[PDB]
């Protein structure tokens, strides 16, 4: 390691707006990587289902979704890992790097002409990329600001601001260009846009960042190197070794791979809430914060459920389900995907204010948890409605607008207090384990939407908004009910 004095002493403080130039170069990384990301994103799923002779894949509608779900589990989890990377072999600079080329190449991977096989690899590309990209940028950030440095604060915010930035434009831009034009041309855009990031990164990094994530924090021993090494290369054999015989004879399909994910979604958050609680390296007190954060977790799975289904299942309800031809105009179905971003940027400074204005009197962080939920669940009973009012056909986009602003009520309760929770409840032994704790909560809600797709058809859509919507309202309701305790039971 470096200590942070000499660090921030290579960092020039002023050039972007009041804040060090050096913000200029992560603001525009991590935007135009989130622009690239939520671009292609946008009309992934489209690009999957949609027939051959329409520039898509052709693939079933389950399949697509199935398949969107799994991916953005596979992301989620993908930025532990990428975190363990940065700080154990490459450092954040490096990873940050690496990660931008891998991401390049992933959307490079769908630009050109290819099927199903291209669409594979882009997701491999895309996940490990993303993985080492994301949760490293924002590492970075902080090691600007020298400790005591009342601008910190600000330039998170403004740092996360083009994140939701990135989220609200790339529909626009790339959804429209891929949608109305070709499908291809839309992943050409978001391979420019992580290019652009990339130039960015590498032209500008070292006078701006000096020394910040040049370094290895936490850097492997020397046996600790073999030990790695060996556990890579045996494991990377095994698993070629096993889709060998699989792929072709096991069977091993995309199919079982979803599953795959599936029961890992479940088994892993359980062995994670078994190491905690049975560890020695806790106190009783520890152990009942423990099983405390439990219905907590819970409540942010079935959260982020619903929330992640607003790129996945609502995505097709834009094209299947919604009358885009209003006004005189054609709406594009992956304009959707703006509105939560749109709703974010719009409400956060509200939502804010009420809190402040609220004081003493302001929901505790496990009564902010139930809240998201319960407006999370009304957001799929107010979906089922014109649906079910209707005797068939498309229903008016008016209502999927309601159901997206619904959840980002929903969001802007849960969501900001949902690392605070996690970090006030898990021990300390497990203090550096409270990212991936956070972030696993979603990871698990998409890989259990994935197994839910098979749900979704027009004959039983009110069963499925229904019984999903119904299910977070109730477990809301429950979170309400012990929420007295378990805030009393928080840290702090
Ligand atoms: C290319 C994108 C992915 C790289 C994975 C690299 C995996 C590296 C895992 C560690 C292997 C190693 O031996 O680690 C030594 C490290 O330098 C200790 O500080
Ligand atoms: C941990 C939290 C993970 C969040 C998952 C919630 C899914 C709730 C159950 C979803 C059930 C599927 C809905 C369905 O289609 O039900 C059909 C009908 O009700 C029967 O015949
Ligand atoms: C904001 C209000 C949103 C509600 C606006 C409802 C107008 C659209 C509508 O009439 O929806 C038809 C539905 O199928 C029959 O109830
Ligand atoms: C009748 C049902 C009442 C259920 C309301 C939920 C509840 O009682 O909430 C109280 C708690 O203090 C909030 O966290
Ligand atoms: C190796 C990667 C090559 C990078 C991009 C060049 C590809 C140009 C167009 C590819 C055409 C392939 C095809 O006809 O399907
Ligand atoms: C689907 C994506 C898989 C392909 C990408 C993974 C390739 C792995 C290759 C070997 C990793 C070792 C190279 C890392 C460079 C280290 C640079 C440094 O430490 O200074
Ligand atoms: C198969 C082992 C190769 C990975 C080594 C790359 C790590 C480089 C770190 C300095
Ligand atoms: C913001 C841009 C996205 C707008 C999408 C559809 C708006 C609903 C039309 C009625
Ligand atoms: C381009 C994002 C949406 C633009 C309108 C934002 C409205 C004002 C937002 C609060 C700061
Ligand atoms: C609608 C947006 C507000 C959502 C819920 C906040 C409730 C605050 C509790 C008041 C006591």
């Amino acid at each position: 390691s470096i200590d942070k004095q000499q660090i921030a002493a290579s960092v020039p403080q002023r050039g972007f707006f009041g804040h060090p130039k050096g913000l200029f170069t992560l603001f525009f990384t991590e935007f135009w990587e989130r622009f690239s990301y939520y671009g292609m994103r946008a009309i992934l799923v489209y690009y999957m289902y949609y027939e051959v002779s329409k520039g898509g894949l052709g693939l079933d509608e389950h399949l697509a979704l199935a398949i969107m779900s799994i991916y953005g589990a596979l992301v989620y989890m993908s930025g532990i890992i990428g975190g363990w990377l940065a700080d154990r072999v490459f450092g954040t600079s490096r990873a940050v790097f690496y990660g931008g080329l891998l991401i390049m190449a992933g959307h490079i991977a769908l630009a050109i002409p290819g099927g199903v096989a291209a669409l594979f690899v882009s997701m491999a590309l895309i996940v490990l990329g993303t993985g080492l990209l994301k949760p490293n940028v924002s590492s970075i950030v902080g090691d600007m600001y020298k400790p005591g440095d009342d601008r910190r604060d600000a330039g998170f915010s403004i740092f996360y601001m083009g994140i939701n930035l990135g989220a609200f434009l790339a529909p626009l831009v790339v959804g429209t260009a891929g949608m109305k034009y070709n499908f291809h041309l839309g992943f050409g855009l978001a391979a420019v846009g992580m290019f652009l990031g990339l130039v960015v990164f590498v032209a500008t990094r070292k006078k701006n960042l000096g020394l910040a994530g040049t370094y290895v924090p936490n850097p492997l021993t020397p046996a600790e190197k073999k030990k790695a090494a060996a556990i890579m290369a045996v494991g990377a054999v095994v698993i070629a070794v096993l889709l060998a015989i699989l792929i072709p004879n096991g069977w091993f399909t995309v199919e079982t791979f979803i599953s795959l994910v599936g029961i890992l979604g479940i088994i892993i958050p359980i062995i994670y809430f078994v190491v905690m609680y049975r560890s020695p390296k806790t106190t009783a007190e520890e152990r009942s914060r423990v099983i405390a954060y439990i219905p907590l977790f819970v409540a942010s799975a079935m959260f982020w459920a619903i929330q992640e289904q607003g790129s996945t299942i609502l995505a097709n309800y834009a094209d299947k389900r919604t009358q885009l031809d209003v006004a005189g105009i054609h709406l594009s179905p992956a304009w959707f995907q703006s509105l939560n971003p749109l709703f974010i940027i719009i409400l956060a400074p509200v939502f804010a204010w009420m809190w402040v204005k609220l004081g003493k009197r302001q929901p505790t962080i496990p009564q902010k948890f139930a809240l998201g939920l319960l407006f999370a669940g009304l957001s799929f009973i107010v979906i089922l409605v014109p649906g079910h009012l209707s005797g068939g056909g498309l229903v008016h986009p008016i209502w999927l607008v309601l159901s997206y602003f619904i959840v980002v009520l929903g969001e802007l309760c849960l969501s900001p207090v949902g690392l605070s929770a996690t970090t006030k409840l898990a021990p300390a032994a497990f203090s550096a384990q409270t990212m991936s704790l956070w972030f696993l909560s979603n990871a698990a809600a998409q890989a259990i939407n994935a197994q839910l797709v098979r749900f979704y058809t027009p004959e039983n859509e009110t069963a499925y908004f229904g019984t999903i919507g119904g299910a977070a309202l109730v477990l809301g309701l429950i979170l309400l009910a012990i929420a007295p305790r378990i805030g009393r039971l928080m840290k702090g």
